[PDB]
């Protein structure tokens, strides 16, 4: 029975191999459909269709006067779940935007078969590793879930693969892992004051029908005490299940865990913002001398440090696309330390006539645009981050 | 305490089954447990122990633990040699070219020293990770960093204060700086020898 303003569906009881055994006849009303069977086999599997190519469908075993969540279910289940933890950061690549991590994996479901007495073994619980569980179920021909790192590179390094068996059918299958992804996230224009993040996704490789993800259980700590890596700090986390469509009529279940990280400025306020702020400082300080030419030959010096210091910062970030912060600061100092070099050529000549008053004067012009400007660009990028 | 730290490593062996299935009993030592050759002669072993614990897992499991860990030192020929020699001879002579009443120069070769360091910053960041706090080789470049901008102050100070004919003060400010640079490195010495010795 529809909810509320839905059409009706098509719905058709076949068997489980494809064979149809009863269809369903609608009666005036149009607000529900009704389907009745009654076997007459030793074994009766059987499979509900609804077509449609919201709505409400109620089925019941034995149920005389079903007019007007019941003791027990009434379906099988092939519901997973799942469970994932991180124990390490190996590393991270910022160049070529990638990173590595430790961890383990759980996946468990139920399955009425591979049951076994407790006579067969004198045991309660079976035992599996390696690659002899690829040497168990394909006699018993009973399907598997099979998952699969979404944005993975390279190989994965798994070395240890264990699935326990309980005898009325829990299976519980454990993995621990060592494995390279990708973050196409990475987002440098506030660079090195950013704070990206990083996505672990685990998909499975079969369809929606034949598995999909239920639940999400925790068996341990998501994100372990000790990681390495003291660059990036760990404030955040989040576990989810999607769906995501795939081929032409097949869909998938997918299972996403993300970290929110942000980045340490210890190194950076140390190898670059003090030797930055000593050179620009003095480069200041000796306009107070009048010895001209002196202040060409220090502010020429300091065109050469510069393309030093732009190749260095250069070498750990991508050839990007665009423009961060730390690479609008260089370029301002860049063009203000030519503009100085050509006052201080105009000033030496100008001082050979005799005209010191306007040397003189405009030696105390640079004396105040110089640390103001500064001071102005800072003003802009405190609005745009902070 | 980078460099004159003594870290520890450890080897865990865990596992992969519950407790009731399997668990570790005793530690048997069929063998030497650190050989006499091991290579790496930067870091040298002065104590081992082994021992067995049980940690815990899902959330009614646990699995056995054994683990082996190595006490380890840093040799301090290399870093005595490549960093400590090469930077105390520049700075020794850099206080004692103060002696030469030739103003500028002593601007000169300030100048010049900031330019060094700087290069001496890059290289001993090199086989550090990107860490989050001060080390101890950290804190001495700062000092001196900070305190050779001052100097070029000084001597820009002085060059100009020439110029007017009061050489008195010149002269007499000239000696102030010949007792501060000595006294300041002893002085933050001191410091680091209460934190560590």
């Amino acid at each position: 029975e529809p909810i509320g303003e839905a059409p009706l569906p098509r719905l058709r009881l076949t068997d489980s191999g494809g064979k149809p055994l009863a269809f369903g006849l609608i009666d005036q009303p149009g607000e529900s459909v009704e389907l009745n069977y009654t076997c007459d086999q030793d074994i009766c599997e059987l499979v509900v269709h609804v077509d449609g190519t919201v709505y409400r469908l109620l089925v019941g075993i034995n149920a005389p006067n079903l007019r007007e969540v019941g003791s027990s279910v009434f379906l099988e289940s092939d519901l997973v779940t799942v469970g994932l933890a991180v124990d390490q950061i190996v590393g991270v690549d910022q160049r070529s935007e990638n990173f590595s991590v430790v961890g383990t994996l759980k996946l468990s479901w139920h399955d009425p078969k591979l049951g076994f007495s407790p006579d067969q073994c004198g045991c309660t619980v079976k035992s599996f590793e390696d690659a002899s569980i690829r040497a168990v179920a394909g006699e018993i021909n009973l399907p598997l879930p099979s998952f699969s790192f979404y944005n993975q590179q390279g190989n994965r390094w798994s070395q240890n693969q264990v699935i326990f068996v309980t005898p009325d059918g829990r299976a519980s299958y454990f993995e621990r892992f060592t494995v390279t992804l990708q973050a196409p996230d990475f987002d440098f224009l506030a660079y090195p004051f950013d704070r990206q993040k990083f996505s672990i996704k685990v998909d499975l490789a079969v369809p929606t029908n034949m598995f999909i993800f239920n639940e999400i259980e925790r068996f341990q700590q998501v994100v372990g005490d000790q990681l390495g890596e003291e660059e990036w700090v760990v404030t955040s986390y989040s576990q989810e299940i999607t769906e995501v469509p795939f081929e032409r009529g097949s869909t998938n279940s997918r299972f996403t865990t993300t970290l929110l990280v942000k980045r340490n400025l210890e190194y950076y306020i140390l190898r670059i913002f003090v030797p930055l702020f000593l050179i620009i400082s003095v480069s200041w300080v000796i306009f107070f001398l009048k010895d001209y030419g002196r202040q060409l030959e220090v502010a020429s010096g300091n065109l050469l440090v510069f393309v030093a210091f732009n190749f260095t910062i250069s070498g750990d970030l991508p050839r990007l696309g665009y423009l961060t912060v730390l690479d609008r600061f260089m370029i301002v100092s860049f063009c203000l330390t030519a503009i100085v070099v050509l006052i201080s050529v105009c000033q030496k000549r100008l001082g050979a006539v005799g005209k010191q008053a306007v040397a003189a004067q405009i030696d105390t012009w640079v004396l105040v645009i110089y640390p103001l400007v500064y001071s102005l660009y800072i003003i802009w990028v405190y609005l745009r981050f902070f």
